[PDB]
């Protein structure tokens, strides 16, 4: 639904009190109708979605708030839902046209060094400015003190707006300074295009440039356009996250545009001498990155993907391309950050109900819907894929499960089938289906700086974002009339990724691509600094510090964790090395720790724990030098969500 | 707010046990039904998925009764087809409540097998194998992190035939990992069903021939502290009357002599009088400081306001329950207007008025008009000392006699007498005894909770929370006694009464060590008697954990301890113990909050990281974890703990 105004902070010799204008039932109704006829007052609003509550500040006729709170959502209004006027993901900033009633603040022009921050609990916290977007609290406070107050005003002594609060800067869970969105970033935003055109490939510039191509799969973004560029005599590299897609372009480009391209993947390499090459990001990274002068144009396809190989891959291109003699990088995707799922003309969307013989995430699928034909059911976990595949088989429906680890010949490719899959589908298999049935949830990893003793990487199930919905749905409708069936109608905001993904990049750097933490950092820096890409919290220096301390890994353990293909094979193998040399057992005996299975007869005592990568069942000791090193890294200044 | 059926978990009735869920309601549906308490929907299956506004859990129908946990449902009604269904059973001691199964629900039936192979059904329709250890415990065949079990309290444990062994109430964790499950055995449900649904506790018990413990549930001004001790005295019994507050204790004693003709013994820190009479009024605090029950002194002990879950009251009541029989008492009366499971009911003499946004004085997002308080005697409850002062300032500047009250102030600041507005915390109700024209209530308070945070050990978080039914009724009770009274409020909500946090148990050991020269083991015996006595407020059983922690905190510095004591802050033992550890290391305290003011004078000598034992607030200093006491407490964290699920 829409974001809803649930209260306001009135400003007065500076002071504030809060007024709550709506309760829970009123907030929910108004969020669904998008229709709000209440009187609107003040300069600071207290807003809320169904999940999260936070602040918005009106400046120059615009009610501004944080992207991480509001996403791309409408605001409920006197004449129905209000589409965002401005949406700037790079800056964590959105704006609606302020409705009648709202008074705006004026920008602090002159510029104070002593600022005051207004929280959702009407405190006025004094702040000394340091940078353009940072200020320090004169009195350090706990982090929970500032939660719920993102998008609140940062005010100079006269009461003019300096910026809006976006994030707390913490040292060991204690807020000490604040990142805000400066009022000049807002002004820049009010002057940036109504709608840039990104549905048309760039002309190749005389000097280096970075360009954005927004258009759907099979618009020739990865086929037609490299071929046009090649006809003009340019050498082009197309990068893709998928081995299956990458191999497919070979025979397709031969048949369709009479080019027999170079193909580069972990599983299969083809060198023809063509002026077009298709590679995975992963094989690109294993080849050492950008060859000297081999490519004029590098096309980074599916640049929406926020897996660690794609992010490190694209970062490597953005750090190297210019120096290597390229003239053009192209960031290509259908679902750029900030996007929302639009209705698709060739796809009928229909909610599941509780009528049907097959239960599914609290709803039902009727046997008739999937009895014959070819259908794709998306589930969040491997476990659920096996359960559902087995139920379907019990009823005589031809059905098969697919996820990370299975070979993709579990298919079939032709004839009736229900494929029950995780999102591993979206990189392992190219085919389209008569219908897609979507659970509307995924499994993600999140980092938790839990100081017990260090940090924790949690696996968590979450509601899908708009990229997932649009990509999952796009497995029906490619030149066929499709049907998308779903469990729930919403989608969280697109284009954000967790700090665990940064951690994964360093980890793959060490594990696979022979990168030092410093090299990895430089490349991620390049990605982060480039606008239009997915956004994260800047935790580069913290992660670099951590991995920088993890030396003399055991090559054999590393080889095993890589071979087994699970996540964070460096961190896992590093913990195992520490355990084996300390002659101590691992955190538990889960499959995760199988590199250590043969040593089990002699391993004893408490586990020298570095960090938590799942359930820790053994007793722990914190005496290991490496643990002390990582605990010391936790003193880093960390941006946290607010 | 009613509890609402938002879905069901369907169990297979053949082959091996399997489950699946169905959702019957969205968020909005849920909220509206909770408000109206009226539920159109056909209900099916035996396991229901239920929700309040603040949480979701399970309920299992067994023998025509839909059962769930008290920590989830409190005393709330269930939204049904012809409106709200009130609980048929509210067994707070067993963490068990039940409503009559609505029409359409099937019911499980108990196990006749007596089998030891058990299966737990969760809210995600998983069927977890479990082995039975005792009547109420069962171990997981394979440990799991605690969070996959959350939201599944009230769900069933089945035998291989698919009949009911019990309902899931808590995970037993070792350092954040569940090894076993606490459940409510189907016998406890069987008992309950065969026994009465109503019991009377509204009248003072008869004095029995031999030792008995009895409950007295009756309003304030039914003479529970005055009439009933007077009445027992006049039959020739010796009577001790224990109360949490010095003020209330002195108030009653002077009332006794004026009104009932007895000059009683008084026993408080500030005033102690030995008249030889057969009735004695005392605080729980003075009682404990006197060493408890002295033999042959009393026939009858009245533990008044036995709903208080302050550590001195709990320890006081525990001491009495362990000692009274042997000290030769015949009767212990546990007396309260507001016993566990109680609800705030409409009062005849008091008008209850929602606060609006119409008004000139902001108050917790709402408004107070000056009309409402411009003349007369009025009381405003605020949650913090730091909003009591800021609100009384805004009142004073508006031509108003505003006076703040809170812990750490003299009660003589309250005009007796005068035409006044008092702005105060819950400190009021132990400090002052007068009543008012109206009360205005923010419906929130500051509590403490323990987090088994493992960073490195535990954390005592101070937090703000919605008031419970006790706080509501007690706060409202300061007007409407025998005359007009107005109750104005910000929120109509109200949490379940009678539960208290594990932090309170920690306070009990702390106070034992700091005030009453009890070793942790002595303390455990007293608490054990409290927990084991039916009808009193309830908590999780974390006795061995806490005893084991305080058993290691030896050789505290006497001087620091005396200072944390005198300054009246909470956890004076834990605060002084951290400070002692810090000074003997020449290390600074975790921060320079007033909590650590005993170390301020040593500031010039203190350097390096703090050897952190635990967390009692924010930690600004770098910390080290090598102190042996830190290791001891870390060792104590391997204790097997119930956590809420
Ligand atoms: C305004 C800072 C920007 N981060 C920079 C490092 C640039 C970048 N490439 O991300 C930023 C923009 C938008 C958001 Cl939602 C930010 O915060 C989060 C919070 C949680 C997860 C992901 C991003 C953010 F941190
Ligand atoms: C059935 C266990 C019982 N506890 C025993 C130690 C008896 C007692 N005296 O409390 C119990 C009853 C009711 C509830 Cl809400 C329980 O759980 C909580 C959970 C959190 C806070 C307080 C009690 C409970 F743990």
């Amino acid at each position: 639904g829409s974001v809803v105004i649930v209260g306001r902070i009135i400003l007065s010799s500076i002071t504030a009190y809060s007024q709550q204008t709506r309760g829970l039932l009123g907030c929910i109704i108004t969020s669904l109708t998008g229709r709000d006829k209440n009187q609107v007052e003040g300069e600071v609003q207290v807003v809320s979605t169904a999940t999260q509550s936070f602040l918005a500040t009106c400046v120059n006729g615009v009610c501004w708030t944080v992207y991480h709170g509001a996403g791309s959502k409408t605001l409920a209004g006197p004449k129905g839902p209000i589409t965002q006027m401005y949406t700037n993901v790079d800056q964590d900033l959105v704006g609606w046209q302020a409705p009648p009633g709202a008074r705006s603040l004026t920008p602090c022009t002159c510029g104070s060094s002593d600022l005051y921050l207004v929280t959702r609990h009407a405190d006025v916290i004094p702040v000394r400015r340091r940078g353009d977007s940072r200020g320090s609290l004169l009195s350090p406070r706990p982090v929970s003190y500032l939660k719920g107050s993102s998008g609140g005003p940062l005010l100079c002594p006269s009461g003019h707006a300096v910026g809006i609060f976006r994030a707390a800067v913490c040292t060991r869970g204690v807020a000490k300074a604040v990142d805000f969105v400066p009022v000049e970033s807002m002004e820049t935003t009010m002057r940036s295009p109504v709608f840039t055109d990104n549905s048309s490939p760039p002309a190749v510039p005389q000097s280096f440039q970075v360009a954005h191509l927004h258009a759907p799969t099979g618009s020739g973004k990865s086929t037609k356009v490299p071929a046009a560029y090649a006809a003009q005599g340019y050498k082009v590299l197309v990068l893709n996250p998928s081995v299956a897609a990458t191999l497919g372009f070979g025979a397709y480009m031969s048949k369709a545009h009479g080019i027999d391209p170079n193909i580069r993947t972990g599983v299969r390499t083809i060198t023809t001498g063509a002026p077009v090459t298709y590679s995975t990001y992963g094989k690109f990274l294993a080849d050492g990155g950008c060859s000297g002068g081999a490519y004029d144009i590098i096309i980074c396809d599916e640049c929406h993907s926020t897996d660690s190989t794609t992010i490190l891959g694209i970062g490597t291109v953005l750090d190297q391309a210019e120096t290597a003699g390229a003239r053009l990088v192209v960031l290509a995707t259908a679902t750029p950050p900030g996007s929302v799922t639009v209705p698709h003309p060739n796809i009928e969307e229909v909610a599941l109900s509780n009528t049907g013989e097959i239960p599914f995430y609290g709803k039902a699928i009727p046997i008739e819907a999937i009895r014959g034909g070819r259908h794709l059911i998306f589930c969040h976990s491997k476990k659920k894929c096996d359960e559902l595949a087995a139920k379907l088989s019990g009823l005589g429906i031809n059905a098969v499960a697919y996820y990370r680890g299975l070979d993709v010949s579990v298919i079939p490719t032709i004839g009736d089938v229900v494929v029950v899959a995780t999102d591993a589908l979206m990189t392992g298999y190219t085919g389209d289906f008569d219908s897609v049935i979507d659970c509307n949830t995924c499994v993600t990893q999140t980092v938790d700086f839990s100081l017990d003793p260090t940090f924790t990487i949690e696996t968590t199930t979450v509601p899908q974002d708009a990229v997932s919905r649009s990509q999952r749905r796009g497995r029906t409708g490619r030149g066929r009339r499709g049907i998308y069936r779903f469990v729930t109608p919403g989608e969280r905001p697109s284009g954000m990724f967790d700090s665990s993904v940064l951690c994964e990049c360093y980890d793959a750097g060490c594990a696979w691509y022979e990168l030092t933490p410093a090299e990895t950092s430089v490349r991620l820096r390049a990605y982060l600094n480039t606008p239009g890409l997915p956004v994260c919290q800047d935790h580069l220096e913290f992660w670099e510090s951590v991995f920088t301390g993890l030396t003399h890994i055991d090559a054999h353990f590393l080889s095993q964790t890589k071979q087994a293909g699970d996540n964070f094979p460096y961190l896992v193998a590093y913990q195992a090395t520490v355990c084996a040399r300390a002659q101590a057992p691992p955190p538990s005996w889960d499959q995760m720790w199988k590199c250590l299975i043969r040593l089990k007869p002699t391993l004893h005592g408490p586990t020298p724990l570095l960090y938590r990568l799942g359930a820790v069942q053994n007793e722990v000791t914190l005496t290991h030098p490496i643990t002390k090193y990582i605990m010391a890294c936790m003193s880093a200044d960390l941006e946290v969500l607010t």
